[PDB]
């Protein structure tokens, strides 16, 4: 099975990819990293993390490498993926975490550069898109470029799946109250064409567009076109929550909904359950993609008109990274 | 007619009440303030405000009074309202902003203590409850204890009223993404029996119960029992947003919902409109109770089914206070 | 073989909860048998399990109507606002870790001895009493001590830096400023907070000057420096992790390398006082197992003629870092 | 008298420059703005400010300009200053606020492009560097490129000047506890070569080099080489404080220090005084470059040895901008 990985974009996601691989003692070896900076800066960022603390393994660097837990990782600095010399250390699967290659057309450049497969850490149009433990059985040996969608997708999908499977989702809308991320702004100023994204992220509630509900059909085909939603980006550094308001195909109670969700999270490494009164910092470092929270379930009904609100936590950094790695490990073995 | 007011609880809401009364050059006369502390400390807090900056008028104090814009205000420190000596300076209407007297039974104390009327800055059970420019016409000459509900109620109600009047609301659910408040905790520690309220407010997304939707029937009786909702408390110091997901009585477009709401905000001092891409800091200092945001309107439709998401902003401190003062001015004259 | 001292914690707050965490983490021979606070087992269990700064508790937590069950061991829970009413004898708690902020003097903490405990270790400055910064002056403890202080997190950060400088070069005079994470003494929203006007102001929205005795009372820890230091704090919006700057006139003209080498030697094989030459920031100190970490990167010598100002800087996790010092002192104090 | 100005870099400082010019009714006209974006996004940014709230004047835009208070201001988007069409509108003095032209040789490009003078809103090496009400008497009719140093310089300088004039400073070191700015990072990631600048600014105390003290000699020639210092960047959006530890030329008391400072601030529009127990949010919107705070003065004396700690607040955005404008007004008339 494929064992050698390259990371393009050693950022919030990319660094945590490495951390998680070492944490679970994967047989996958990161042999090369591509970014835009020096091994020194990358080593500093890897060692020191504002959200997860000190790196649990040794970190050193040379003029062209990192040395992590005694093992050498090549560092390249090629801004165009086609130029990355992936063949030098035999990088087979590229974990694409820059945000700049979010299409099949763009990410195939890695193949041109000598890789064999690409797993994109973000939605990437209508390509094969996987939420582990929702539709990873759609992966096969001919899949060369795959997406794991967004963290919000990885949160929304398992909850939507469980509801759809148990009760039917006829139509629904999502709002995720989401930690700020690097696409936003530190101080008020231009941030491409999105006006809201220009505003100081740690000082505002900021409405934000997300494709998680719009594109749910890639992951749950029967919900294709049945969901919409958006985000409110807020001042927490990581840790996020997704609310879904649904018309279901059945009259339900809160307990019935909660029991169905509990069943779907039983023996499920991707999808956790809680009935404790947690808050967002309690999900930081979660090993799930999504944690359904039974305490926030709400059924609002007048006669036969019924709205169902269901809420799941997610650590948009590490929790999501756990999903990307489970997908990666399976990808490497097809 | 009644012109002399006392404020119980010179807190975030209590101090802004005075600021607003001065700002609009009210004929109402604040003659007394009760709290738990010295004039010195109350004077310091009035003068220097972390959210709204320097107090626009002069402030001084003596051992038992504040002197605000040259006028003397008596200061009392009675922790039981029934002991507050309101007859001394002839306080007739009490603006009750402590959070400790949120029922008719409890606020009866101010009347026993020699006041004539009480206006509670919070929900207070099944009593007359006023959102100005939604149901202020229900205020009556024999009312002696009334509520202005919560800021969230002042945000939700005019949006709900508009939608219901134009389209009918059949059922609906609310989530407010809401600035943290003094009911929460600075560091993790006991905060009565609300476990979530025990958690560090500026470092977490914190689900929180609110009655704004549940008790909406006090303000819009046709909507009794048709709404539920809750809050997510987040790390902004003031400025909040309310989302409502509704099943309406008619099929609609976004443009149609937005035009109805625009008409409802026309010449409406309590309820504003924007189609700008604002964020929470842009609402701080608002003179509305609610500002409907056309940019966030969302219609999700599958077949005969439709969900409608509408969103309004609110300064849960100053905005809400502008509503409290409109209600007080009218209350004072009946 | 092992000294098995029975401990009670008064005030199961930020510090009190981390005291239990840390004792379990190091597999201490101390048994915590009782906790007193102002609330229910249910609420203490919630707070112990979920921590905004340090994440999930590493052991199981449950509660009954009158106890916590932590990793399978029962800890009695009391809620007596007056320490004299705490039934410390019921489970044989002998050494009280006093972490409420309300008994910070010999006369006040006497209440624990009257209620049947034998010794009190106060998690804060407590006036003129034996005041210990571990690995600075813990040799001054003896069998006769019954009530002792570990001073502030700021003292635990200042003292080892000041000791090293004094021993190597002599400090003639100095002033400190700590840029310090906000704590529970401050305010969430603007509102009354005792008599400290500045403490009334929203802690997560302001730089707030704040008085601290860390420098003023340094003589309790390093007698040779009594009266030679002053300082204060600026409280700022980070949830934990703080930094202490000291500006000093030394007894000897120095270079930055010379100051850094001296401080390096002082941190060698020193479980309480760490060193760094990496470009760390406050979140890097969160969860530190040192009372203080000297930062060679911020050393600064300013010199004109024969006049020299030396600025030296140390990080500290004012929560967990300080707690590790508290525990080291607790373990010693319990054996005496 | 020159009165056409162009702003290069319409950022936090650039937009506040225009706000302050309008506020003081300057006879200077901003006729052009260069940035990297559209009029629509600049207009949005001008209108809505996370630190200072809504713009006090009307703001609109066309395809090629802003309309501010009914007056037209051209907008350009030239990355290289030598391409900026300053002559089109006859922009005479360029207020240089991008941070990319902080040297005589770099800001020369504006003069090559047709402007007559340049005021750089930052330290710009060994050039004339003005703190208004400290050394603005050094400006003359022959000057073409000048600096107003940093906000920290505008804070430090007036306090250093009062101390030195009254007592002599023999040596000193500064620490500014300073609001985070746009040179820092929102999430941990590369920010050129400065390792500490890579770290999430709203979640850390971050040491930071600054030359405010190092280069004080350009402003107070007698202190040249007598001061060092640095910054701790912390999570407040604006509003900063500067501490100075000095060895003075005589023995002093705290009362004596504070009276000397009170005196230096009397009828001084650039330099204020306080003995109120203020916090950083209270300095936001200050019309001073610096506000000396008598409550934080501390004298540490051991026989002949004495350390004097003096402290001054500054709004590093708006307050500094008031100083920049004062200097601009004078620069325009020589
Ligand atoms: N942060 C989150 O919550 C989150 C969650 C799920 C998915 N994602 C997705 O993961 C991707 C990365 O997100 P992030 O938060 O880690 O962003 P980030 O900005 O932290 O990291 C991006 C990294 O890529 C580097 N980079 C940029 N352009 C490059 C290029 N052309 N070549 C090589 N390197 C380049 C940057 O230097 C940086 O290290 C994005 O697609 C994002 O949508 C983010
Ligand atoms: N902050 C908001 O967003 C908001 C908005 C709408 C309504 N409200 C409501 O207004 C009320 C006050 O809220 P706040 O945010 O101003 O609270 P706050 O904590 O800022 O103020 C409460 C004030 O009352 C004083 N106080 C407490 N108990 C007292 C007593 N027994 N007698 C006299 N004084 C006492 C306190 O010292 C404080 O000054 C509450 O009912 C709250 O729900 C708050
Ligand atoms: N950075 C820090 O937080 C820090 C560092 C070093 C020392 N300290 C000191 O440790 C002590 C506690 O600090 P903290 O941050 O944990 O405070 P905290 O408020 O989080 O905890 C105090 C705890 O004491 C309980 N309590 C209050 N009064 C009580 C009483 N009369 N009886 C029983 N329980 C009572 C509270 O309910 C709370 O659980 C203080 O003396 C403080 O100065 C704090
Ligand atoms: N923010 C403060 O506290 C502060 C205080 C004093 C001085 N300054 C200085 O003032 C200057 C501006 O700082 P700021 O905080 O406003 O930064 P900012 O990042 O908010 O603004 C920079 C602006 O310049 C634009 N820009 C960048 N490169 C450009 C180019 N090549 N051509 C045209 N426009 C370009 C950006 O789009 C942006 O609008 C800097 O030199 C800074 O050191 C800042």
């Amino acid at each position: 099975s494929m064992s050698k990985v390259g990371i393009n974009g050693f950022g919030r996601i990319g660094r945590l990819v490495l951390r998680r691989l070492l944490e679970v003692k994967s047989n996958i070896d990161v042999v090369a990293i591509n970014d835009l900076t020096s091994p020194k800066i990358l080593a500093y960022l890897l060692k020191h993390d504002s959200n997860y603390g000190p790196f649990p393994w040794s970190v050193d660097f040379t003029e062209d490498s990192l040395i992590v837990d005694g093992k050498s990782i090549a560092v390249y600095a090629e801004k165009e993926a086609k130029n990355i010399p992936w063949k030098a250390k035999g990088a087979e699967i590229i974990v694409e975490c820059t945000g700049f290659y979010t299409s099949a057309e763009k990410s195939q450049a890695h193949l041109d550069a000598g890789a064999k497969k690409v797993l994109i850490s973000a939605p990437a149009g209508e390509m094969k898109t996987i939420v582990y433990n929702v539709n990873d059985d759609t992966l096969d040996g001919n899949d060369t470029i795959v997406s794991v969608a967004s963290a919000t997708t990885n949160c929304l999908a398992p909850m939507a799946k469980a509801l759809h499977d148990s009760f039917g989702i006829e139509v629904g809308t999502m709002t995720t109250i989401h930690a700020y991320t690097g696409t936003q702004s530190l101080v008020d100023g231009p941030r491409g064409k999105d006006l809201r994204a220009s505003r100081a992220a740690a000082e505002n509630i900021i409405p934000h567009t997300t494709g998680a509900a719009k594109a749910i059909g890639l992951v749950i085909p029967e919900l294709s076109g049945k969901l919409k939603g958006h985000a409110q980006r807020v001042p927490v550094k990581t840790g996020s929550v997704t609310e879904l308001v649904s018309i279901l195909g059945k009259k339900v109670t809160a307990e019935e909904v909660n029991n169905a969700l509990k069943q779907a999270t039983t023996n499920n490494e991707s999808f956790g359950y809680t009935d404790e009164e947690i808050v967002s910092s309690d999900i930081i470092g979660s090993h799930f993609g999504s944690v359904f929270d039974a305490t926030q379930t709400e059924i609002t009904a007048v006669g036969d008109l019924q709205l169902v609100k269901t809420v799941a936590w997610y650590d948009n950094e590490y929790g999501f990274v756990t999903q990307l790695i489970r997908t990666l490990e399976k990808f490497a073995k097809l």
